[PDB]
């Protein structure tokens, strides 16, 4: 469930005010990113990020993505590319493989994301800030239920 | 150090997550956080972008409270730094590259403000983590009191 989806398959998620967004069931294993971008936007680059506790340790998590055009960016959330273990206002790059499984699992199971865009730069390579004036829309969807079912079948 | 009402300039909150001043950020940056009744921790960041000779950079200065509070930020000293390939991050240490990129988030007039994680007071995570605040904030010094050294 990688190939993006048809309008009635796709479940979007409600843009909260922060760059929040947050859906009516688990995120599971796919999110696709939606973005039109601007006239004179030549690249665009941000993530999906999240955040979890395990035994007492905090970490922060993110899925980047970018773009030089309108698309859909499909989204793995097995496969993470930013992990940091939050130590007071200090950060720690998390390499162990456990850890990391056991992050993803709990993603999976989450109902909000951040959706954040970090960098933006127009058609001669200049920086457009900020970052999301570059995009005319971006929004996050799952596949719907009936997706998943077919899926799997498959 | 906190700041008095008249000295603070405010930037203008945009919908998702950033934040924009009338002028250049500067020094130092003030994150000014109302937790929620309920709320036991919060942590984010601050949030910057760069591109130098060809590479992009995503720049983080993080934050913590236990209580409503103002964070003081020393834009010289981010914690988190990465360079953007594709896909892919890589950690940034060369303090050369590190110095090139804290010049120029100075003269930017924007950021993002994130909200990370939240937890309330029995430790249970509270998510979205920015319900965790009734406001969060951020202002810089006026020129005013930039003048003052």
């Amino acid at each position: 469930g990688l190939a993006p989806l048809a309008d009635g398959e796709k479940l979007y998620g409600k843009k909260g005010s922060e760059g929040t967004v947050t859906f009516t069931k688990a995120i599971g294993d796919n999110a696709f990113v939606e973005i039109k971008t601007g006239a004179d936007t030549g690249f665009m680059n941000g993530c999906l990020g999240f955040s979890e506790s395990i035994d007492g340790k905090n970490y922060w998590v993110a899925y980047v993505w970018q773009t030089k055009k309108s698309d859909t960016i499909s989204i793995d959330m097995s496969s993470p590319v930013q992990i940091a273990e939050i130590i007071g206002t200090e950060t720690q790059e998390v390499t162990d493989a456990d850890t990391i499984k056991k992050l993803t699992d709990k993603i999976k199971t989450e109902k909000s994301a951040l959706l954040q865009v970090w960098y933006a730069s127009d058609k001669t390579g200049k920086q457009i800030d900020p970052a999301d004036s570059a995009s005319e829309s971006i929004e996050v969807y799952i596949p719907s239920a009936s997706a998943d079912e077919a899926l799997e079948h498959h």
